[PDB]
């Protein structure tokens, strides 16, 4: 008789298709009757609960692509495919399913078992001409949007996707689908075409891996042209017609490329999302649906294919950015019915439909000027270059220009300190100096040069009033085992009055609690660091934004939080201090720039603490089209941080209602002050809803801008006004000196200087 | 340059058979970089020297010291 996990599959399974099937048919009654049903009632997923001998079986099914079944233990998939006929592990089988009210009968042939309704596991039950047909057709039919079973997608596509790019980049696809098409249409065959083909596939076979290969189309299209030619007349022509298409289409795929596909494939399939969400949204999902009803009243399937879809945009959405993405990650040089499209999709005009608009932008800025890992190797050019390479080693006005580059160079240059070419090890690394400590002032810094494998730069400043003199220290390191085994010459060649920052690789991993934690547990392991006459800090670099690790006790706790994935010299900056009447906790949290406090006034002793506020702090450095750049970027980061301010709610709730946003942009933009004015009211008032959700009421921003014809950079910190109520207020200021002070219309609060703490409630 | 690993082995033995089996001289250039203002280069480039000098004696052993910073220094023993 049958095997139990066997049973709850077809158990799960046949309930499952039944419903699904029927859930049609339910729709069927609503669409004659023309009844407007919630999209949900088609019931993908079929919840089953089985106990069999105490255990429960909790299950899940979902249909998955036509052919396709999931059956979903728990969020589990195992996937199988039907017609009733089944497919399971083995083989093909024969089951016959009776129900109950409350029992579940399945019989397999001449055997029956029965269940009774009233944990944690997968099923493991389980080439590139097939692997690319079959996987393109099953993510476009989970991708025109019928919906989905499990977490795992964001996940499965991305390895989906490269495949199929990947493959479809391999020029011997043509030569695998010709072969495998052209042998399986082997009869019914003219020699003269068989010939032709059959040598031609033969020697793209043999061609491939040329430096110039491309698909001979137009020859296979002309032999076929001109025998067409010469049986036109005939019209016995039906075996012909049907290997002049079976040729036809699979040539006409290949004429321009494998960016053939990339173009046809990808941007067809584009504006299939494009037009099915697009007709989908004029105003709201009751109305348009009736729209949607009417232009199509008779029947409602396609449409409804279409509105299940629009169920789960999010999925669907995000999946185009990442096809737009990797495209992007060939795009640079693109075209006109690309870019056509590109300002089609900008239009785009609802919440859910908030993803492809940012990356219409950032895709059409981003084509004019690269910022990626290619960059990076732009970059390797620049950097070394610029470098003078002899013990002159002078680059300050280049070092200016590191300073005055709308591209934000904190991120890659730390990737380069740790080349190999002594001299130019030397200049950039204290060019990576210069450009750390550029906010105190550097009176002295020597090379130095030990034992071998150790890179030593000294510092040499004071402080300017941030809470006399000091010194420093960089190590430039590849991995850290080395650096604790060569632990003993750091502090070999070393009040506390040394800054120690040191630079490692290995470009750390999912592990971030064992990571760092283990890092700390280094310092407490040894405080010998502390025996050996105290270090005052103790920063570790690693590089990739290298993400920083801040041990901060001469006499202190083990390791400081609210400045992880920062140096506090220039970062101080941000004027942390004007909440110094809040308790703040350090979130870790995605888009690192942007680190988020949640803020509890901080009171005395004698009184507990009554304000309770999301504050979200970021910094801003991501390299006319600036300005709107900048634009595009916020928005971009506004929704990011809606997801991690989520992530706040969720792991710590206190229900904030006049939320702070803290924004130091560091690059320096050409424009005026109320076209930026409009231009902000135009973001702000483009989101509503979503602001009210969260009630964000309160946002500041500082930003060095200049004018070309003083060329001359000016901060102006614009503080941003809105409260209970739609009804929005801009403050514009103006900063001047020597503690800097906001001068103007009038405006309530109107002057007060920089450092000015956060009024409490 | 291509062929040293220029990490601290610097381990390029069977170039090193080339160039002692070199139908082609190489005093001519090989001096112009063993004083290039890379360490790896000097290193390597001195002591095939002198093992292009000795060529007829038997060497048992040559260490490369490295002294105050301004001289590379080689060893000969035979």
């Amino acid at each position: 008789r049958p095997d139990t996990m066997l049973g709850v599959v077809c158990g799960a399974l046949h309930v499952a298709d039944v419903s699904l099937r029927n859930s049609v048919s339910n729709f069927l009654h609503s669409l004659e009757r023309g009844q407007v049903l919630p999209a949900h009632t088609l019931l993908n997923t079929v919840d089953v609960e089985l106990i069999y001998e105490g255990v429960k079986y909790v299950l899940k099914v979902t249909r998955q692509s036509p052919n396709s079944y999931v059956v979903i233990m728990n969020g589990s998939c195992v996937e199988v495919d039907v017609h009733l006929l089944l497919s399971y592990d083995g083989s093909s089988y024969t089951t016959y399913m009776k129900e109950e009210v409350d029992r579940y009968r399945i019989t397999i042939g001449n055997k029956t078992c029965v269940f009774e309704k009233e944990h944690t596991g997968s099923l493991p039950r389980i080439k590139l001409h097939r692997v690319f047909h079959y996987v393109l057709d099953n993510l476009v039919n989970v991708m025109n949007g019928y919906c989905l079973p499990d977490p795992f997608f964001s996940s499965k596509v991305k390895d989906w996707v490269e495949r199929l790019m990947k493959t479809l980049r391999d020029p011997s696809l043509p030569l695998l689908e010709l072969q495998d098409i052209m042998t399986s249409v082997s009869g019914r065959i003219p020699p003269n075409v068989e010939k032709s083909i059959k040598k031609e596939m033969a020697q793209y076979a043999s061609n491939i891996t040329s430096v110039l290969c491309q698909f001979p189309s137009q020859q296979i299209a002309n032999i076929l042209d001109s025998h067409a030619a010469t049986l036109n007349r005939k019209s016995e022509r039906e075996v012909f017609f049907m290997n002049t298409q079976s040729i036809v289409q699979l040539v006409q795929r290949y004429r321009s490329g494998i960016r053939g596909h990339m173009k046809a494939v990808v941007m067809d399939l584009l504006r299939q999302y494009l037009r099915v969400e697009t007709q989908f949204q004029n105003g709201h999902y009751d109305k348009c649906v009736f729209a949607l009803r009417e232009e199509n009243k008779s029947d409602m399937n396609t449409v409804l294919n279409y509105i299940f879809s629009h169920a789960q945009v999010t999925k669907k959405n995000l999946l185009v950015t990442m096809l737009i993405d990797q495209l992007c990650g060939r795009d640079p040089t693109l075209t006109d019915e690309l870019l056509n499209i590109l300002t089609e999709l900008t239009q785009l005009s609802k919440t859910t439909n908030a993803k492809v608009a940012l990356r219409a932008r950032q895709v059409l800025i981003a084509s004019h000027l690269p910022s990626y890992e290619l960059r990076h190797n732009q970059v390797e050019s620049i950097f070394l270059s610029a470098i003078d390479m002899y013990g002159h080693q002078f680059c300050i006005e280049n070092l200016q220009k590191l300073i005055l580059s709308e591209t934000s160079i904190f991120d890659v240059l730390p990737n380069f300190f740790y080349h190999s070419n002594q001299v130019v090890r030397m200049a950039a690394l204290e060019v990576y100096v210069r450009r750390a400590y550029i906010a105190y002032e550097l009176n002295s810094v020597q090379h130095r040069q030990l034992k071998d494998n150790t890179c030593v730069v000294e510092f040499q400043f004071m402080l300017p009033t941030s809470h006399c003199q000091r010194m420093g220290g960089m190590v430039s390191f590849r991995t850290f085992e080395d650096f604790v085994r060569i632990f003993d010459e750091v502090m070999g060649c070393f009040e506390p009055i040394h800054i120690l920052n040191v630079a490692i690789k290995t470009d750390c991993d999912i592990e971030d609690d064992r990571l760092a934690a283990m890092f700390r547990e280094f310092t407490q392991q040894n405080k010998a660091t502390l025996v050996d006459h105290g270090i005052r800090r103790l920063t570790f670099l690693v590089a990739q934004f290298p993400k920083f690790f801040t041990f901060r006790a001469r006499d202190k706790f083990e390791e400081d939080r609210i400045y992880r994935h920062l140096e506090p010299a220039l970062a101080f900056q941000l004027e942390l201090n004007r909440m110094r009447n809040f308790d703040l906790t350090a979130i870790p949290c995605a888009n690192h720039k942007m680190h988020l406090y949640l803020g509890a006034a901080k009171v005395e002793v004698g009184t507990e603490v009554t304000d309770y506020r999301f504050f979200v702090r970021a910094i801003i450095r991501h390299s006319e089209a600036s300005f709107e750049y900048l634009q595009n970027e916020g928005e971009r980061l506004l929704l990011e941080a809606m997801d991690e301010l989520e992530v706040a709610f969720n792991n710590t709730n206190v229900r904030t209602d006049c939320n702070h946003i803290f924004l130091n942009f560091v690059p320096t933009v050409i424009m005026d002050p109320s076209k930026i004015e409009e231009s902000v009211r135009s973001m702000v008032m483009r989101y509503g809803s979503r602001l009210w959700k969260l009630r964000v009421l309160q946002a500041e921003l500082k930003i060095n801008i200049r004018l070309t014809p003083t060329g001359k950079a000016i901060p102006i910190r614009l503080f941003l006004t809105n409260e209970s109520g739609y009804y929005l207020d801009i403050s514009l200021y103006k900063e001047v000196t020597a503690q800097i002070m906001f001068q103007a219309k009038q405006g309530p609060l109107h002057g007060m200087l920089i450092n000015t703490p956060y009024v409490t409630k």
